[PDB]
């Protein structure tokens, strides 16, 4: 290899503080260490995770830092004891890491690996503490273990899905994070079954994964519930049969999806981040066996509140984490399926853009204007 | 019988007012309307929900009434188009009714039948929106569809369930409130899986079914929580393996039990009514995985809370009414499972008082070491 072993400069876009547009410049890639892939990201997408922590939401946000985490790249070099991919192997950095060791990689209903969080968490590398991208010698942090928003990033080995190398890289991105996540909401968080009725609130990329998986399902019944109506068009596109607009309505949303369907459905899923969403998302599941999936991801130090007699007269309150799915092992399974031709995951991308208008994708988002736009160097 | 087609003159204890002392005096029982069942009563418990509305604080109280909902007995006849039950058949009466036909009856993982929860609700019959109990002509209201405290009371067939004859009446009446409802929160609601972990917030007659079931179900640790030590004893015997008082603790009770078991128990329990021990519950839940079982009905106005992050990160926040058993389907069951041997449900009995008594049967309840007490006529 010409790069193998030595630091590369490379065009990234860096978070210098939160609450500030993004500077796309130069920075330099260490190699990799022991356990560690150097990977050159080929395509990547902004997620609202993403504007999350730049508007300084993140309590364990670190700056500065290059962002990123919806991302399909290309392993350029390996650290010493890394054995599960090679350079050339295509491949998807996943947030989630899977260890199959852990407790948690072990158990069939947990995705949520402990082996490289602490590090991750902290935006660094645990082979040596510190992080792999300096701009004139100072320290950049990583973040979500991925940093997807360089040219050329530095993961864990534990965090590489190793995945069709004849996948469009441009397309699977986004299962990395969001769509994904939709899909097993429904998949295994929720366990929809045939003949099911569906509420999802907020008709973003996650939301309509959930509409996708539901549909994929068997549901009978797919209320999509959006404050925004210019997302409803595409929702009926994926499968819902109902679109709710809450500010239509004088009474809680919650109070209207009941009487759409007597008691309520039987599965409800939260796909924004707003906690008053995520109680009536509960309250309008079904009386004595529906449940409600918190997707969405509130701002820290909020909370969630109902009153107990929800729980004791059957409804049932869950979340998911990456929709349940184990990184390493079913990241690979979700690229085999949309190369089966049996999802819509090419619907999910609304804008083919440039690296250089990153800025500009944030401006998409933030307007509700895109479900995901996918970046390119 | 006899006294079939007849009004019945019986003794029975009505609840003149709130927060006065029960009459045991005479009372004229009506006979069985179109779809009802008149029940002899052997045998009637005690526990708190009468007390709770005994003593006022019930919104749904109605004065003056008949308490009690935790009998066995026998059938003395029934009224027109019943053929569930015939005289002579032993019964339990169920504040949880089945109809066998109502969306919920028909759901697998649902017992809250809907057939006359709104007639028992307010304190009478449904074939005519009328109490069957009078005292000078005028009329006591029943309660909880079952007015136990009486030597005959007239109840819906759908909360009448036939068991085994061979079963002692004095004790198998607890089967229709807590015992029962302990039990299937473990066996229905968490289905605990062998090997398990458990922690158990609350150590009356409900939460100590949730440690017999919970050891019977093979879990490898049961840890039992209440601030009243005295009841730890008890809590070991049917099979807890740790007892903690959250008062001998300087950090909050939950990182106390996350801090024995590292990540929480894979499944808890509260089984008291406090929405903050509630919420204590769930957060010792286990990481990835954990599921909390609300049992306990907290007072008015109260609201649980916690971060979604809790739930993000695989908790799972559930409640159970009457252990999610199907009453008339599934009592009967529970009949045959103790005759088996297979239960400790003898040693929830810790006092046999004459129904004369019944005053002081209340004044034990609640000063404590009494898990039930069951009255005979
Ligand atoms: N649990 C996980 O692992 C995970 C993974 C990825 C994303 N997320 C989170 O899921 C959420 C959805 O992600 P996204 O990319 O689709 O965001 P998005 O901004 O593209 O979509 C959110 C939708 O919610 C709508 N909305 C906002 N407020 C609403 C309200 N009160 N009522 C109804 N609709 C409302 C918005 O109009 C918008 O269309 C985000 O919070 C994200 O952080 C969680
Ligand atoms: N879901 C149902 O269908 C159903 C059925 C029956 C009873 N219940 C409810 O279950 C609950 C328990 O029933 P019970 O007969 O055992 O009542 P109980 O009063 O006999 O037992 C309550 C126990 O909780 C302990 N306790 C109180 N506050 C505590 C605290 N902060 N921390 C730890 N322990 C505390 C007390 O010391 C006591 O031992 C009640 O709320 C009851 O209404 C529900
Ligand atoms: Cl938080
Ligand atoms: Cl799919
Ligand atoms: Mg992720
Ligand atoms: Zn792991
Ligand atoms: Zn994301
Ligand atoms: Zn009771
Ligand atoms: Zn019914």
């Amino acid at each position: 290899s010409e790069t193998a072993g030595k630091p590369i400069e490379c065009k990234a876009a860096i978070a210098w503080e939160a609450k500030k547009p993004l500077e796309v410049r130069t920075v330099t890639v260490a190699p990799p260490g022991p356990g560690e892939v150097r990977v050159q990201i080929k395509a990547t997408a902004l997620c609202q995770t993403d504007a999350y922590t730049l508007g300084g939401l993140d309590p364990e946000g670190r700056f500065p830092c290059i962002l990123g985490h919806e991302a399909a790249g290309v392993v350029e070099s390996v650290g010493e004891g890394v054995t599960s991919v090679k350079p050339g192997d295509h491949v998807i950095p996943c947030y989630q890491a899977y260890c199959g060791e852990c407790k948690f990689c072990k158990h069939p209903e947990s995705n949520l690996c402990v082996s490289v969080r602490a590090f991750t968490g902290k935006g660094v590398m645990k082979s040596d503490g510190k992080p792999r991208f300096t701009v004139d010698g100072k320290p950049i942090y990583h973040f979500m273990g991925t940093s997807t928003f360089s040219e050329y990033t530095v993961v864990h080995e534990q965090s590489v899905a190793k995945i069709d190398v004849n996948a469009p890289l441009d397309k699977v991105c986004l299962l990395g994070c969001g769509v994904s996540t939709g899909w097993g909401a429904v998949f295994n968080t929720a366990k929809v079954t045939a003949g099911s009725t569906v509420a999802v609130f907020g008709l973003g990329a996650v939301g309509l994964a959930v509409i996708e998986a539901a549909k994929r399902a068997g549901a009978s019944r797919i209320i999509a519930v959006d404050i925004d109506p210019t997302k409803f068009p595409t929702a009926k596109e994926f499968g819902a049969t109902d679109c709710i607009n809450p500010k239509d309505h004088e009474k809680p949303i919650q109070q209207v999806i009941v009487e759409m369907t007597e008691w309520g459905c039987d599965y409800t899923f939260e796909c924004i981040g707003n906690t008053a969403v995520m109680r009536a998302a509960l309250e309008c599941a079904h009386r004595g066996w529906g449940t409600s999936v918190i997707v969405g991801v509130a701002a820290a130090g909020q909370e969630i509140s109902t009153r107990p007699f929800q729980l004791v007269t059957g409804r049932r309150w869950m979340g998911t984490a990456f929709g349940g799915y184990k990184s390493r092992v079913q990241v690979p399974d979700l690229v085999t399926d949309y190369m089966s031709g049996a999802t819509l995951l090419d619907k999910y991308i609304t804008h083919n853009m440039k690296f250089d208008q990153i800025n500009e994708a944030f401006e998409l988002l933030h307007a509700g204007e895109c479900l995901r736009c996918v970046l390119t160097f």
